[PDB]
């Protein structure tokens, strides 16, 4: 029930396996909370969202993704995905900006029809932390992303739908 709207929305399908939601994560932009499923105006996202984790071991670390994986438009979304944002080693319990920026956000501006944008968060291995080297944003693979970073399967995840204004 929990992941319910990630995967009637082919999220958990189209970019993620099946997972049990297990970390608490709340992403806002101008402490408005996003909401999965629901659309948004690309001029509201247009600056960094704050993403606050909960619960679990202080000690532990996590990676946040965000991408799009219906580019350049969803009914053949030949580059799929589109990388927006990439934070690494965030500590449980805190927020983004506790973390590494890897990858700058990106403000989405989908350019054909509606997109998914994706936020994903990863509980890394005990004892690591990660820098990811990622050359391009384009034909971005998550899955492959988390097995290349021992990422495990997602703890947590939430979506909007946008399309051009």
């Amino acid at each position: 029930r929990v992941i319910e709207p990630l995967i009637m929305g082919r999220v958990v399908g189209d970019v993620l396996d099946f997972f049990t939601p297990t970390t608490k994560m709340n992403v806002s932009y101008n402490k408005k909370q996003v909401s999965n499923g629901h659309e948004l105006f690309p001029s509201s996202v247009s600056s960094k969202p704050r993403v606050e984790i909960h619960g679990g071991d202080l000690r532990s670390f996590f990676t946040l993704v965000m991408i799009d994986p219906d580019v350049p438009g969803p009914s053949d979304p030949f580059l799929k995905e589109h990388l927006h944002w990439i934070v690494t080693n965030i500590p449980g319990t805190t927020d983004a900006t506790f973390g590494k920026e890897v990858v700058s956000y990106e403000l989405p501006r989908p350019s054909i029809g509606i997109h998914r944008f994706v936020f994903v968060l990863f509980r890394q291995k005990q004892r690591r932390v990660i820098f990811p080297n990622i050359p391009s944003r384009d034909h971005f693979n998550t899955r492959k992303f988390a097995v290349e970073y021992d990422l495990g399967l997602p703890v947590a995840a939430v979506f909007f739908n946008a399309q051009r204004e």
